[PDB]
């Protein structure tokens, strides 16, 4: 339930944050299988909406 977000080649954490109105902590806590040392490019995730 909510909103998905698209992980582009550029996209930033703290950008997506600021921009879709949500805080780092959640959009990482929503996808912890992910992580700022492997940042991959074109993969898509879950973000509240």
């Amino acid at each position: 339930m909510g909103c998905t977000y698209t992980i582009q080649p550029g996209d930033t954490f703290w950008a997506i944050a600021q921009r879709r109105g949500t805080t780092v902590d959640v959009i990482q806590s929503l996808n912890p299988g992910v992580v700022p040392t492997r940042l991959q490019v074109g993969q898509v995730i879950n973000v509240p909406c």
